[PDB]
């Protein structure tokens, strides 16, 4: 045989089917087997019997299947396999089509009112379904969007953009005055420059 | 003949470099040395692509940028240890595939428009436009949807105007324009790719109410 590495981007558009590669091996008839061919999901990839042109029949979702393993078969017209089945690996390449997702809707934390600026309070966390191995499409930066109340100061807390750890930023926390803060926290991919989602951190001020 | 399949590589890849692409081969029989020529190999940008001289493994050495170069045209060479080419150079085409790494940008910071006060709801006012440097032929990464983010003043109500999400045409949505109370509106308009769901930017549309 001879089998090149094969790639298809997810979320393609336009006319289908789309040509991938021509598989070459008495007239020969080409077949593919495997999950994605004759097994679920059935018919995502096909091959032309006579030409050996391997094709994709629909847009792909990498977050469903990121890698397909198929086998090509070559059968003469008289009915004999003229070659061993050849392993074909198709790599589905990533597009940034998933926003980060916070693991909780409302994270809860507490802080001692006398805690010095720079004191760690709590941690927020988010996942991103996109390709964190080969891309930055899942590279999350955390930021604080808003603080309620805006008292005594507007920015009482800060979040570490890599780790999602929230710390005391400035002085002035006081249980008697404002016992609770609701922060809107954001997670944004492409290292903060990309798609984003929000959630809340509720911080209660202790003695 | 040579054997050369389609080669593609996504832009903006991270991780360890270099990365394997495909193995280049010829059926010839002495010890063969492989090499590559072209822009991206031995010509500017030099060394983006390299080949292992004895194995024929073609590799990329760094992240690519489709908006700089979307397609490379290289040639592979096969030379015996005695110094004679043992095949004719083979064209190798490398397609750089798109990532959504460009946010849309409006063609102006402030678009200016104007509307007669008694214009019936549904009347076209002005147009906003944005472009996107990503691949609009093959992806949704440059597929812009227009929306109105905000209207100032919010009087006599909000939603005085609307925007066609495909065309950027701003029209009168509801009645109530009154130049002697609210002489102008500043709309914050957004263009967002992936059909409205993706990367976004904002601009202003300032509308002067005529009589
Ligand atoms: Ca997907
Ligand atoms: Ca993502
Ligand atoms: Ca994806
Ligand atoms: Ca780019
Ligand atoms: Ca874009
Ligand atoms: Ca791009």
């Amino acid at each position: 045989w001879v089998i090149p590495p094969i790639s298809c981007p997810e979320n393609e558009k336009g006319e289908f089917p789309k040509n991938l590669v021509q598989i070459k091996s008495t007239k020969v008839f080409y077949s593919i087997t495997g999950q994605g061919a004759d097994k679920p999901p059935v018919g995502v990839f096909i091959i032309e019997r006579e030409t050996g042109w391997l094709k994709v029949t629909q847009p792909l979702d990498r977050e469903a299947i990121a890698k397909y393993i198929l086998y090509s078969h070559a059968v003469s017209s008289n009915g004999e396999a003229v070659a061993d089945p050849m392993e074909i690996v198709i790599t589905v390449t990533d597009q940034n089509d998933n926003r980060p997702e916070f693991t909780q809707e409302v994270f809860e934390g507490s802080v001692a009112e006398g805690a010095v600026p720079g004191t760690s309070v709590m941690k927020v966390s988010a996942t991103d379904a996109d390709d964190d191995v080969n891309t930055y499409n899942a590279a999350i930066a955390y930021t604080i969007v808003s603080q309620d109340p805006e008292l005594p100061h507007k920015n009482m807390f800060t979040v570490n953009r890599d780790t999602g750890v929230i710390s005391v930023l400035t002085s002035g926390l006081d249980r008697e005055s404002y016992p609770t803060y609701t922060l809107v926290v954001q997670a944004a991919d492409l290292q903060g420059e990309g798609l984003s989602t929000t959630a809340k951190a509720v911080i209660t001020v202790k003695d």
